């Protein structure tokens, strides 16, 4: 019954016998057993070919990631929202929102969902707080100086506080219970309220070809034109958006006729069924047989090709249907589950890694899931500093976070205590680093606080370059005081 | 004889039982005893309204203490100064100074004369010397570039740093004798005399309508002119001022009439011996009696009455007397006294919140009092710097800490020598948080000893930010060390 | 047999016992020995003036160095160079690159000769790495903003970064082979091959008055016309100078004649060979005898004034022969050889000042020796930059660490390697400080990379301020270590 961080105490014959009866390291869930990989599918003089292997297939997936969640997971979101005819700040506030942050909510939703992760989730959501409010917005000042906004700076920085000081709280007394979980979602609501009512208050004061092109990840001009570094960026993305274009559906609002793609859509009508019953819970319900008569599988096929046929005589391939939002909606829950998919293999992939090296789960969410998780809005909100709208970008970087931390541990919080049947989500301590991180994300805020207004508003390099400095310093500390040379 | 920090490890029906009979912190002067209070007038269930009604009163005693000698004692000393005919820099390196730096120099002779609480005293003065260096002169040059002067800079950089490690010195060997205390005022007495040769030498080279608007505390037009905040603040110190208006005179030197006011001088010429007797060694003496037969309060009020209508008599209602100069000294007597009764509850109430949280001296002193104490010269400052004189802030803020430290230092251990019959006051060390707050002043000092002339006097936002950033982190480190995550 | 820091636990009567038997400080070079002199010549009560006058003979070295370095070293390696025809970047990657950071390698090279002050070498390597690239480069950019060179600084940063991540796993390791020591010069061979390259393709794309007047080493008008300051150093390195002026020859490219100097070089033709004998390996194959006939000083002087007398016949006073390169190279080895006496007893002197008060090798070399090797480079790039090209300032700033720590580490183990006759140079542990001072290189290193490219290579006054911030901020944290407030 031994901790199988104890697998590297053990003689080199023998790591089988117990990576494969020892049930404390079995993955709550996800495809590939990492451990029984790396331990014996290996032979054991070649220990460092299987964790770089493993490296580069974590670094691939935060590419499947930011891929999946950019080009197809929000704009089918922004679809149902127009649709919905919103405005544009509420529609930023909620959808955009859910949109721009998906990797760290799903990531959150992963980790919380058993007890030898949750400190994952602690580390990540805490450790990207701190990179984004020292590196990204630092980074959007020494880019160009402007002339920030007050009421949206001052109302993000007083709402994350709140949310942060409550965690640390909830971290303090080694639990949250749903009373404290549903406190998060109604902070969140409360959020939306205020600034919907500040932004009024404030205002009032042949059909082959099409398919063959349908299905084309790539453009002949833009490729030429572009670097070299470019071109191999489109060339590692090429297989993943192959994969999406051919079984995620996107309707995109300013398109005249709103990608609406007629053999496309009416294969995708066929698969996409097919991927959610694949990849929901790993498929355990997909195999499940209901009555021993009508697989499952072969139902959803049958149903799927049946109303595809169904709408392919229906319409022509001219003009969408009246109720294509339904593709907007279709293509929203399966783009969920692909990033689902892609959040509990990076989970698994740091809890084996931690096994291994007799790591903390608090310094590897600090980390490595912070950064992966993280180089999507970096790059975002560096290329529109960039583009000449800093004022924009540093308004989302401050807006991105608070919906991160509060729906995160929220939603995942909630849902761990729903399917356990449990009353509380346990938080156990590892160790006095997660005191460190706390300090330095309530110091990086403080600072924020006090500086910017007392600057006027206007933003430029010097700000930057001292949120730079801090950030290099503390990750500094947190590898020395990881690695034992500085013990607390 | 147990310490009192050993009362939090009582059954709690026995607190009283010790509070009351322990004389291990029967404050010894004062005149509320906040420990009796705290512990069984309150019911236990209860505490934290006791101690968040105790920060309050800090709060508002703080106020009592920066009103009270912005608008009444330093006036009356610059009346004195006047009245003896010197000239500008003279006057503002030693009365001016003396005026506004009241508060520290209260606090640290409150302190060092009980040897439970000199800790206080060290805390707060190396405290306030982290705090002005880095805070308060980066501030200065956040809001406004501006060209600095150099001979002030060098001068008073160069003499507060002497001071700074001869305090050092003291601490190591963990005594103060007179011989030492002697050599902080001659220290003092060579820094007046090298600034007064310098300066030279680089310049050659019906009654009751008029007492009833003189009790008069507020005036309609500026207060309905100023904002909501502005508004708070003043009715918040409506009855501080109040009764300052009412028991101190102020002779004000620009004025034509030189605040004259015939009636509420000739009666504060009464009221003013009272609380001097009321307030010196907190009624003691007051209520001692001579030989049995002319009580004490009888006889000052007695002879006050007399001299009050021997006055009233002998002037008229339009023109001064020729030696209202007295008011302007029996107003300054009766300012210092306010100032040390409102000392001496700060010094109590934070002796008390150390015996009930098991703190220490240090962070108490480092923190509370340092911040309490230079809120004033903070606001002080940032308005002239706002108003367009940068140079002349950042010129009072080094000028500031050395009258405070050198002055403070000296009289405060030359009193308790003189008064205990000693021949040392002992400097124990509270842990090796002292040695963290001593290096972190230290380095600031050195950062702006090599900063300033290196931009070559030119002082901008970046050098102001780099000095918040240092702050902020140093604070981090103390408060992490003293609740014991990081310990030495 | 007892280790010689344990003199310092010893009835001070029996010092002297000690100091002269002992074999474990009986440094194996030199000329003073500094230990029996600190211990004994000196009475014990006045222990404090033996450490001061030390002090000051450091200091003294240090300018003996510098003076040496800049004057009469560089210049020659510079003549050989251009005697060799070679242009003029080859010129400063390689000769004048050994010439301006000759104090660094010399001091290397006699640190690493002995196992028991290895440490200093390490120590001094990584503490002027730290000190150049924050001070130095900063007050840079702090005196005058300019747009740095793109290429060199990604060619230098990247170069110096694989050379200190390299020095830190041979560290880890606790040792370097020959073969680590072979590798150090091929990556030098490399980088200069690297330079060449990129740069062509880049650019592709009476005889006694004049005898008086050659050892007068000062001059009436210059002297005449500074201030009291350069005076007082003109004063101070007169001897230094006048020394050097006896007896090293310098050949000059830039002048008309080429300092020929007819009697003083026909002079030093003599003088020069004795210098050598005398200071090779501090005279002990000076004064061996060779066969008991012909004693080695004796043979030497005579043929040298023998050559000497056939060199004065066989020219004339007006025109240099036409091979007095080999004065250049004459003036090179004696140079040399001045360089290598100044490092030795600067090192035997950290080494006495390490036993007496039980210091650690790490912290030595970090400071002291770190400070006093790169006096010289601060103050030539500070002119430089303050003179209007501070684009060649920070190249240089940049290029000479890497010719530093490469050839010092390269020359240095091998030539222990080679006199050991051993296999490894074993590179033992001084505690932590040495993993602080590592991840302080490291950070800063990282921040100079990440900044100046972001700021589109547009440097001005934040970012040299912070660095001088990160550095004050170090050397307090290894200071607060070292004495033990902060134990790790």
């Amino acid at each position: 019954m031994a901790d199988c961080r104890a697998v590297c105490s053990l003689n080199t014959s023998d790591r089988c016998d117990f990576v494969k009866r020892n049930p404390d390291c079995h993955s709550e869930g996800g495809y590939l057993d990492y451990l029984k990989g790396i331990f014996c599918y290996f032979p054991p003089n070649l220990l460092p070919l299987a964790i770089t292997l493993y490296v580069f297939w974590l670094l691939y997936l935060f590419l499947i990631l930011g891929v999946t969640a950019a080009k197809f997971f929000c704009p089918n979101l922004s679809a149902i929202s127009t649709s919905l005819k919103l405005s544009h700040n509420v529609a930023g506030v909620t959808f955009l929102a859910f949109g721009n942050g998906a990797p760290d909510i799903f990531s959150a939703l992963v980790a919380f969902s058993d007890p030898r992760t949750a400190g994952l989730a602690i580390g990540a959501l805490f450790g990207a707080g701190v990179l984004v409010t020292t590196v990204v917005a630092g980074g959007i000042t020494i880019l160009r100086p402007f002339m920030a906004a007050s009421r949206p700076f001052l109302r993000d920085i007083t709402f994350y506080m709140v949310a942060v000081f409550l965690t640390f709280t909830a971290l303090y007394l080694g639990r949250i219970t749903l009373v404290w979980a549903l406190g998060y979602l109604g902070l969140y609501v409360f959020y939306v309220v205020t600034v919907i009512i500040c932004t009024w208050v404030y205002q009032r004061q042949t059909t082959g070809q099409i398919l063959l092109q349908a299905l084309n990840p790539l453009d002949y001009r833009k490729w030429r034109t572009q670097s070299i570094s470019c071109k191999l960026l489109k060339v590692a993305k090429l297989p993943v958006e192959f994969l999406l274009l051919l079984t995620v559906p996107v309707v995109d609002p300013d398109k005249d006729d709103r990608n609406w793609k007629r053999p496309l859509n009416c294969l995708q009508l066929v698969i996409s069924p097919l991927v959610l019953v694949l990849t929901l819970q790993s498929g355990v319900y997909g195999i499940y047989e209901i009555g021993g008569l009508l697989p499952v599988w072969a139902v959803v096929v049958i149903v799927g090709t049946a109303l595809a046929s169904v709408t392919f005589f229906a319409t022509s391939n001219s003009e969408p249907p009246r109720l294509h939002w339904l593709f907007a909606f279709l293509g929203f829950l399966t783009s969920a589950l692909w990033i689902n998919a892609a959040a509990t293999e990076v989970v698994n992939i740091l809890r084996s890694l931690g096994v291994v090296f007799r790591l903390s789960n608090t310094v590897l969410g600090l980390t490595l899931l912070a950064w992966g998780n993280s180089i999507g809005d970096a790059f975002s909100d560096f290329t529109l500093a960039r583009q000449g709208y800093p004022r924009m970008a540093f308004s989302a970087c401050f807006g991105g976070i608070i919906f991160n931390i509060l729906v995160g541990v929220g939603l995942g919080c909630l849902l761990q205590i729903v399917r356990s049947h449990a009353s509380e989500v346990k938080l156990e301590p590892d160790g006095l680093l997660v005191w460190v991180l706390a300090s330095a994300l309530g110091l990086s805020l403080v600072f924020s606080l006090v500086s910017v207004p007392l600057q006027c508003f206007q933003l430029s390099k010097a700000y930057g370059l001292c949120l730079l400095l801090f950030y290099i310093c503390f990750i500094v500390v947190v590898l020395l005081t990881e690695f034992g040379v500085i013990h607390l």
